[PDB]
């Protein structure tokens, strides 16, 4: 019984909580041991609903928080239906917009690192990448941040809010060194 998986489940809405509980034990890990892991995958899929609300009403395809047999049937369908080439991991999002799969970051570490791993990871570069981060950088691939101003800006402050939350209750560095 840890004080951060208290208090993520009352920092992140029940549905992400759930999603995320699921994920975790859908790849074998628990959230009750791997408490530092819950908060991340909490955060990204936060992040990620976020970021598919700032487009139009039909621009994004949500592909994360799915379980990995329907997110990759989405998947083949957005492939069949568009012509683009079936990217080797899934990724988060769909861009009907813009006819490119995306992969969300969101790092502890800093901005440029993280994007190499994920680029080097990914190795196809047909699907777009951005990042997000806890001190407020983002950067994305041929800087085409894909959402305007603000809803970038709403997704950064509130991933600095959840630093100062777990700032204020001495588990940042905890989760800070466990990327
Ligand atoms: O969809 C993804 N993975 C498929 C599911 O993998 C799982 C693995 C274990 C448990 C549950 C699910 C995916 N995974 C990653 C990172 C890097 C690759 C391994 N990895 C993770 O283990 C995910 O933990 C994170 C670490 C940092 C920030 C966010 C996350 Cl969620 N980052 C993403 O942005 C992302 O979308
Ligand atoms: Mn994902
Ligand atoms: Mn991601």
């Amino acid at each position: 019984g840890s004080h951060m998986e208290d208090f993520v489940r009352q920092c992140f809405n029940p549905m992400i909580v759930e999603l995320a509980e699921k994920a975790m034990k859908e790849y074998g890990e628990d959230p009750k041991i791997e408490t530092n892991k819950f908060a991340a995958i909490c955060t990204h899929l936060e992040v990620c609903f976020m970021y598919s609300d700032g487009g139009s009403k039909h621009r994004f395809e949500i592909i994360e928080g799915r379980d990995r047999i329907m997110a990759w049937t989405v998947v083949n369908s957005i492939c069949n239906t568009t012509g683009v080439e079936k990217p080797k991991f899934l990724p988060d999002l769909y861009d009907y917009k813009e006819n490119r799969f995306i992969e969300i970051g969101v790092t502890r570490r800093e901005v440029h690192i993280y994007y190499l791993e994920k680029a080097n990871k990914i190795k196809s570069e047909k699907t777009h990448i951005h990042i997000f981060s806890f001190t407020g950088e983002e950067m994305a691939t041929k800087a085409d941040y894909t959402l305007d101003e603000e809803s970038r800006a709403r997704i950064k402050t509130r991933l600095f809010t959840i630093r100062q939350e777990m700032a204020s209750r001495s588990l940042w560095d905890s989760f800070r060194q466990s990327e």
